């Protein structure tokens, strides 16, 4: 019968490490990597996180079954994390899910439910998975402008009226912050006014928060999700701990339901948990254990955020640095951008073919999307980088 | 719009947990005398061995880690594994290898109907129903001898056409703890072979029957005469690492290239859910299995529940012959798991429940793991002191 099974393509991502691997050049360089690389290429465990797993492996005295949402410790901690003061438990639905992947499937599921004739939009450009999901489950997805090819910034004025355009009950996605794959965001001003286009279409929002602790601060990167979630009744969050937690391999993340009355909360709670049960029953216990524990120990916690923001600050300087050089090599303002984005990741504005010149001519790869990640720039990189972009006509 | 969403029946056997002389007799979740479900030793060794090797938590393998796959694949199919022809992925606990099974036999059959044993694990059929698969059931447990109707079963079977599923539990069979014997086994390949149905083989219990080679014994056996099988297997009991969630789906074929097939559709059908699976309880796992050292208390810890537990089977069934002077609990002693099925009515089920306070599922399932030499006589008084 397996026969009749079609073909699905790879992981892609595999493909593009294979060729890397291949090429026999002594200095190439690789800012396709997706994950955070430290000053060695490393993706170093936080200490905060192995001084969890330690405590932990002290204390545990069982693994029996646990909560079937999530544990309230993490469920609780996840919440104020994100929402801070403006916590609302009496009308929040939490749900502890595996990863924010997890958590993206999982809204998408929910909604899908309280309105079959669910449509989606999604801002060119999206991470990839997003459209894959979406499309795996028959979701029509719609596109909303959003990276400026000229400016690598936001087309704010596009984006607003392919919103507006949005109906009564269709789902916006929406990146909290550090937009991946573009690195562009929105100012606070530019999400209180698509809070006024969300409440005038009656649409509800989802918020992707991935990189919460990359941008320009904890607090800071949930100022946005903060205003919706202030202003919009119904609000969908779908964050990860994968990185700024360094915990990717543990799958842990959590869906967050913002219900605008306490019987409907009941009511999201309650197909929230039967999402998990008809999926994979319980939640994967390690690494929600291991955030918890980082959040409600003040040494740990402490310790967490004073390594977060050390990696933060690094990215930073690495951005001001390659828009420096960049500076000096071309004379002109440009590129001035790798400096005004947020995130560990930047798109080039390059077409495929200059990407594919820098490759050939300079050893360096990146995203065919002319997508790079920051971390994976240096001292010695940069210089090779900033010529290699004005070399191929940038 | 979330207020459009309708309310959502609750899980029983999860529902009693909630709501616990008060003896709990219901999560099929294993507890020593003391009633504690313990860390293994091996598990708590793999543990700290891996809080000192592993340097990094990035993103890994997209179908499980391949140690882990391999081990996985020994330890259940020994040496009928061909790894040419077998696939493997690493989900979210054997209830997540339940589902991706479904869905990729789904995908290859978009007209699948599955078979369920007359009764089976509640969720096998939640599931089903989400996903919109007819569901369709085959006689297997015999109401009054407490065994299973072998006869009845057989002849349901014969009625699958090509295509469909038939789940099958490998051993320790939840809720009953009635199993088939090899021979009947043999009898059930044939059926399988002349129908053409695609064997799910639900695997939970590997080392609470019989022993960890014997409890595999009939998964074994249909992996060597039909072609092509799909095995849901999970950890969360025998190694006892339950909220790890952790456990995989064997996917078996006929020719490396439908292999192939497979593989790709079960890696993507991960990527669309939810990424990568739980690495954690899959790398206790594999460090107990690899380590020769850590296997080998494993399996003398494992033996130590297995025999408990049947010690206490006999101790029960002792009682209750010997508190009517006939061989009708005799079926207690038969049965193999933690779990069995004591053909109680619903009406006396219930009724134990408050004067008495022993919880037990209201289809008279009791995880005979709950039980002990103070709680035994107690809990033989009350089934004669009802009405059986
Ligand atoms: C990285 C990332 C995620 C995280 O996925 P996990 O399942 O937590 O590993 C989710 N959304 C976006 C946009 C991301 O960049
Ligand atoms: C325990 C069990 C499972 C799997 O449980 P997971 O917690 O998802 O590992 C599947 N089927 C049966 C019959 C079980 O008893
Ligand atoms: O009691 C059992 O059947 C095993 C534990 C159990 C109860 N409900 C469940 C739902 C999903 C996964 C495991 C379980």
């Amino acid at each position: 019968m397996l026969g009749n099974l079609k073909p699905q393509a790879p992981d892609k991502i595999l493909a593009l490490m294979g060729e890397f691997r291949a090429d026999p050049r002594q200095g190439k360089i690789d800012l396709g990597v997706g994950v955070y690389k430290d000053a060695t290429g490393h993706t170093p465990i936080m200490r905060a996180v192995h001084a969890a797993e330690q405590r932990m492996l002290e204390t545990e005295t069982t693994k029996t079954y646990a909560g079937l949402s999530g544990e309230p410790e993490f469920q609780k901690a996840m919440g104020e994390l994100i929402l801070g003061d403006g916590l609302k438990s009496e009308t929040t639905a939490t749900l502890a899910t595996v990863g924010g992947t997890g958590a993206l499937r999982q809204a998408l599921e929910l909604a899908r439910m309280a309105n079959p004739d669910l449509r989606v939009f999604v801002s060119d450009p999206t991470w990839p998975n997003h459209v894959s999901i979406m499309n795996f489950m028959g979701l029509p997805v719609q596109t909303y402008r959003y990276f400026d090819a000229e400016t690598r910034g936001v087309d704010f004025e596009g984006m607003k009226a392919d919103l507006a355009a949005a109906k009564k009950g269709d789902m916006v996605l929406l990146h909290g912050c550090c937009h991946n794959p573009t690195g562009a965001n929105l100012t606070l001003d530019q999400w209180a006014e698509i809070a006024s286009i969300l409440e005038k279409t009656g649409a509800l929002p989802l918020i992707d928060l991935a990189y919460q602790g990359f941008g320009d601060g904890l607090e800071e990167d949930a100022a946005g999700t903060r205003l919706i979630a202030s202003r919009i009744p119904e609000v969908l969050i779908a964050a990860s701990c994968s990185k700024n937690f360094g915990i990717y391999r543990e799958r842990t993340g959590c869906l967050l339901a913002l219900c605008a009355d306490a019987a409907t909360r009941e009511l999201a709670q309650g197909a929230m948990a039967f999402l998990n049960r008809q999926t994979y029953s319980f939640p994967p216990f390690h690494g929600a254990k291991i955030v918890s524990t980082v959040l409600t120990t003040p040494e740990l916690r402490a310790d967490w955020m004073a390594e977060l923001e050390a990696v933060r600050s690094g990215m930073l300087r690495l951005r001001e640095q390659l828009a420096g050089e960049l500076r000096d090599l071309s004379g002109s303002d440009r590129f001035g951008f790798v400096a005004e984005h947020r995130g560990m990741f930047s798109r080039l504005g390059a077409t495929p073919e200059q990407v594919k010149r820098i490759k050939e001519e300079f050893g360096i790869y990146m995203v065919g999307d002319s997508r790079i990640n920051i971390a994976g720039l240096n001292d010695n990189t940069i210089p090779i980088l900033a010529r290699a972009i004005i070399e191929v006509g940038v």
